[PDB]
């Protein structure tokens, strides 16, 4: 099993949200992604679930980031969507068979384990290391300074007035 | 996110076959795990493919490493069971929606993807950096030196004598 789909989707999700820098309607969501409101509003709850999205009410209500680009770290969105196990797990195979390692000396993790946790340890250090200003910055200095901005413009533009 | 459960067991029979001194039979490795031998062998087949071990024939045939501990790395051993697919799959949904990014603005991987494909990179460089004589060391310096020893003495005890 890889990461889920939602990953993706999320971590493109708080840079939208970071690029409209105001509250964003499921509604205006769900458009840019060619969904409709119920299903956007159902993918949201992940990022509200781990505390990174929050609703704000009100005629231009809508979603909006719980804090600043710079204090959500790319580990914070995967773990969000997937949830905190790590990919290896050990099923302690060395308690089998006739030369089994007794429990009482299976205190400490088996040194397979800790290697591949170590390993696993290098994977979050880097999704850490890096935020959704990092991603933002990115999109600003490839796609030009007016690209995101227009993101937003178009998310928030006409809300609270009927026309 | 997870790893197949193979992995843990082809780390597991890497480490054991260093202490064999002869060629290791499937039958003899299922044994010493009070496991299926098809199920040993499916994992030894994996590894085979990887050249990582080969058969010997004859009377006291089986598996050998093909080449010495400290030339085979945990990420040899994770790509030999559960291949070289990336944790992370970029969809190219920036391609999807009304203000979607246009094929010829696509010459550059999506930051998000290239961000995932740098923890991808630290998680394998990781595993690359540890070889199965690493391994081999720890259970020495943490089992104490006889531990190795009396399970590659129980592998090969016997073989060819008919008791
Ligand atoms: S007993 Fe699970 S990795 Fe060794
Ligand atoms: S389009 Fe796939 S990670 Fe951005």
């Amino acid at each position: 099993m890889k990461l889920s789909g939602g990953v993706e989707w999320a971590l493109h999700c708080c840079v939208v949200l970071t690029a409209a820098s105001r509250p964003v309607p499921a509604a205006r969501l769900a458009e840019l992604a060619d969904v409709s409101p119920s299903y956007l509003a159902k993918q949201m709850q992940a990022l509200s679930r781990a505390g990174l999205v929050r609703s704000v009410q009100g005629k231009t209500g809508g979603y909006v980031l719980t804090r600043p680009a710079v204090e959500i770290t790319l580990l914070d969105v995967v773990q969000a969507v997937d949830g905190p196990d790590p990919a290896f797990v050990c099923t302690e195979i060395r308690q089998r068979g006739p030369l089994a390692t007794p429990p009482e000396k299976c205190t400490k993790a088996c040194p397979i384990a800790r290697a591949m946790g170590a390993a696993e340890a290098a994977w979050r250090a880097s999704l850490a290391a890096t935020t959704i200003a990092d991603l933002v910055a990115t999109v600003d200095d490839e796609s030009g300074p007016d690209a995101l901005p227009g993101v937003g413009a178009w998310l928030i533009e006409g809300l609270g007035h009927h026309h």
